[PDB]
């Protein structure tokens, strides 16, 4: 519970199932949705599916999904040091169908 500094941008490295990693220039503010939007597309941007971000733990072999309101940074700052945690972009990853 101690945050008070903002200067350089936050280069979030989001990896895709395929493997290709796509980074995006964001700053303390962009949520897990801002990335989805950017990644998906910027120009025009109709809407496309909801999509989202999924934090992967390349150490504990874990996979946690975050919402849109969720802050990739805030969530990224949560990740421990002893774990090169990262984000993943997927539209299919949960338990139980919903379709909305």
């Amino acid at each position: 519970g101690s945050s008070g500094s903002s200067g350089r941008p936050h280069v979030v490295k989001v990896y895709s199932e395929d493997g290709a990693c796509r980074s995006v220039e964001v700053a303390a503010g962009a949520t897990a949705r801002h990335v989805c939007e950017m990644l998906v597309q910027r120009a025009h941007a109709l809407s496309d599916e909801t999509w989202g971000l999924v934090e992967c733990h390349p150490h504990l072999a874990l996979e946690r999904g975050l919402e849109d309101h969720e802050s990739v940074v805030e969530v990224q700052a949560a990740w421990p040091v002893g774990g090169d945690s990262r984000f993943v972009f997927r539209k299919n990853f949960a338990s139980g169908p919903s379709s909305g």
